[PDB]
């Protein structure tokens, strides 16, 4: 049964909805994006009307199987009437294709949902500089002041430099990046731009790469593997067994490998600095963890929300446990009293 924070009240909506079988009363499915935790339950056998961006429709058509007829692409920054209301899609600085969702309601209330986000200062210079909020459903994963990690332009250019010094000093070297999921993907486009490489992988990464809109793409990659000195391999491989393993079958092309695994925030972000990083070394292999993160910083997330002001927060991540959600709305009434709303 479908949660209260994924319905819209007033409407026949819900957001990221999938995994609950027919919804009552539900005549429309938004999708903020194409991560598994939010699309759980869709397939060829879906037979409602989805509602996404374009990106989002690609990767549902040839990666779900989804008919054409039930999917429901909306441009971004537009003012587009569904089902009688008023909605706008607008870029959550999340993944490939993610969405936030502005609908404004037939009673003149104005709810926002950031489906998952990273809160940057460009939003307040989109559609949403205009006009009040009533109500924000808010992507609250890092809603806690130790949760700190660097820009994501200060982790490529860490991830750039260390790649580039690597093969520079040793021209038979290989570089590997983990991935499990959409998103993240300038970790490896930028390393293989440096190395002057295009990026190889599997037919069935290469086909979720293709629904992205990334221009220049056929440039970019390939599953030609024995031509590129970047390779990207499911994040579980992102290990000196699997990585052991993986050397072996390249036909001694290459005697060392330099290994990327992208994580979210971790502990040792509460001590070092993105610059002192090193990395887990076993013979010829290193594996370097690094902190690239698509969710708001407690001090992103704070600054996003005290601009908005909106009139009352609904948690969306973090809601399982009494503690998770007393701590949020501590958090919640500081920032109200701070900023004066
Ligand atoms: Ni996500």
């Amino acid at each position: 049964t479908c949660p209260f924070y994924k319905k819209i009240p007033g409407t026949g909506f819900t957001v990221d909805a999938f995994q609950y079988g027919v919804v009552e009363g539900c005549t429309a499915y938004f999708l903020t994006h194409f991560h598994s935790d939010h699309y759980a339950g869709l397939s060829k056998h879906f037979t409602f009307p989805v509602y996404c961006s374009e990106i989002t429709g690609n990767l549902l058509k040839n990666k779900l199987h989804v008919q054409e007829q039930y999917i429901h692409p909306l441009p971004l920054d537009t003012e587009c009437i569904v089902n009688g209301v008023k909605v706008v899609l607008l870029d959550a600085n999340h993944c490939p294709g993610a969405v936030m969702i502005l609908f404004y309601l037939p009673n003149g209330t104005v709810i926002l949902h950031t489906g998952d986000f990273r809160a940057d200062p460009s939003m307040e210079r989109s559609l949403l500089a205009d006009q009040k909020v009533h109500m924000l459903y808010l992507d609250t994963t890092y809603c806690s002041p130790e949760y700190t990690f660097p820009s994501q332009q200060e982790v490529i250019r860490f991830a750039i430099n260390t790649a580039f010094e690597a093969v520079t000093l040793n021209p038979h070297a290989l570089v590997v990046c983990g991935t499990y999921s959409i998103g993240k993907e300038k970790v490896f486009l930028a390393i293989a731009d440096v190395l002057g490489s295009k990026v190889g992988m599997s037919q069935e990464k290469y086909k979720t790469l293709q629904c992205l809109n990334i221009p220049e793409i056929n440039s970019l990659i390939t599953t030609d593997m024995c031509s590129s000195l970047v390779h990207l391999l499911p994040m579980m491989q992102i290990n000196f067994k699997g990585l052991q393993s993986h050397l072996k079958k390249c036909g001694g092309k290459y005697n060392q490998i330099l290994a990327f695994r992208p994580t979210g925030w971790t502990h040792s972000n509460k001590f070092t600095r993105i610059a002192d990083v090193i990395p887990q070394t076993k013979g010829n292999i290193s594996i370097y963890g690094i902190p690239y993160s698509e969710h708001s910083s407690y001090l992103e997330m704070k600054r996003f929300v005290q601009w908005l002001k909106p009139q009352k927060i609904i948690p969306t991540v973090n809601v399982g446990t009494w503690k998770s959600r007393s701590t949020m709305e501590k958090y919640f009434r500081e920032w109200k009293l701070e900023a004066g709303y």
